Parts: structure tokens; C-alpha cells; sequence
């Protein structure tokens, strides 16, 4: 989420 961090990006993903």
C-alpha cells in the first residue's frame, strides 16, 4: 500500500 506503499505504494502498494
Amino acid at each position: 500500500p506503499y505504494p502498494v
